[PDB]
């Protein structure tokens, strides 16, 4: 089916400096087809709209190679500022368009294809583990890794 798609990473650090942030879409090996993603900024405390952030939403074509994409969110800079801002950009639905998944108006098949061959004629992709990454706007970054 229609692959899973998910973020990279589930915490992440920025600067207003940085201009904007970016985070990587993958989707799997379910990469049949082209499927349309969108995309929007939410944050969880922080001011919003255009304060602390330019609210970026749009919508990512993902095709059979193209299983990695990105996702670009503008970062507006004050500075000398006394407060830690913190959002996440989460997915929408995502949405196969390479097919035009529609009503079974008639599919005349055999039995085994009336539900096997429907159901991958739907081919419907769905949100991963990791469809959001966490952006904290401090100073620096943390990172860790473990296990080979």
């Amino acid at each position: 089916h229609a692959g899973i798609f998910t973020f990279e990473c589930d915490t992440i650090h920025v600067s207003e400096s940085i201009g904007v942030m970016e985070v990587k879409v993958l989707r799997t090996s379910g990469a049949r087809g082209t499927v349309i993603v969108p995309f929007r900024t939410v944050e969880g405390t922080a001011k919003g709209g255009g304060e602390d952030f330019e609210d970026a939403y749009g919508e990512l074509e993902f095709k059979n190679d193209e299983t990695v994409k990105t996702i670009r969110v503008k970062i507006v800079d004050e500075e000398e500022y006394e407060r830690q801002e913190n959002f996440f950009i989460a997915l929408g639905e995502p949405k196969w368009m390479e097919r035009g998944i529609s009503e079974v108006t008639d599919r005349k098949l055999t039995v085994e294809e009336e539900e096997a061959k429907r159901i991958a004629e739907m081919g419907k992709p769905v949100l991963g583990e990791h469809p959001k990454l966490e952006v904290i706007i401090e100073e620096s970054y943390e990172f860790k890794s473990t296990v080979d």
